């Protein structure tokens, strides 16, 4: 077995209050409506974010003329807590993206994104992957969502990001967070199904083969 998921990390810094963009919560509820009737879209689209995680590390160190280390996708059931854990080896989160990245879509003019979701060109689930914001179906599943990341770049301290979804996210600093970006999402009561080893397998064999850097599951490669 080849795992890299485990309850390592430690709070080690005091707790930072952040509210949610005005037109956060508004968007998270429009990702849940459009994704409710395929709910277990939420594995790949944060499959997709870590992959692309991991295509930022793999420019960052193109360009740093280094080489490229254990990159890869694992993800974690457990039953007993009902849990459903994805963790990429990517480039991960600074501060400053933990703080902001959320409401970017808010802050930055939600219309393209909204036009598009409208038009219905592509699949829901895509464009709501190409707009950034595939991590807002964490919330859809979830009852809170757990974050540990640790940027690549020099200096990066590892954070926790905690949130229920409803208006409030907070971080603390956190020892023992690998590089990259650990998502533990406390799954809803209807959702339990994903922390099912089972399900998830048969869910994200359907496209495993897609992706670019080893995909594991419990330990256990599924590519
Ligand atoms: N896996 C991976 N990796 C990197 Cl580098 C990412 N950068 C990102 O913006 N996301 C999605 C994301 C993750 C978050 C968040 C907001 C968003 Br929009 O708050 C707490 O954690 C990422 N997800």
């Amino acid at each position: 077995l080849h795992s890299i998921i485990s309850s390592t990390e430690s709070v080690q810094g005091s707790t930072s209050k952040h509210e949610f963009q005005a037109e956060t919560k508004k968007l998270l509820d429009i990702v849940a409506r459009s994704l409710y009737s395929e709910k277990e879209v939420f594995i790949r689209e944060l499959i997709s974010n870590a992959s692309d995680a991991l295509e930022k590390l793999r420019h960052k160190l193109v360009s740093d003329g280094q080489a490229l280390p254990e990159m890869e996708i694992h993800l974690q059931t457990n039953a007993e807590k009902g849990t459903i854990t994805i963790q990429d080896t990517g480039i991960g989160m600074t501060q400053e993206e933990l703080v902001s990245n959320l409401g970017t879509i808010a802050r930055s003019g939600s219309k393209a994104f909204l036009d598009a979701l409208q038009n219905q060109a592509e699949a829901s689930s895509k464009i709501i992957g190409q707009f950034g914001v595939g991590f807002y179906s964490a919330f859809m599943v979830a009852d809170r969502v757990e974050v540990y990341s640790r940027s690549a770049a020099p200096g990066s301290l590892g954070y926790q990001w905690l949130s229920d979804g409803s208006g409030v996210f907070e971080i603390a600093e956190a020892s023992g967070v690998r590089t990259g970006t650990k998502i533990i999402i406390h799954l809803k009561s209807d959702c339990k199904e994903f922390s099912s080893e089972a399900r998830v397998r048969d869910v994200v064999t359907k496209y495993s083969n897609f992706v670019s850097f080893p995909l594991y599951l419990n330990g256990r490669r599924m590519n």
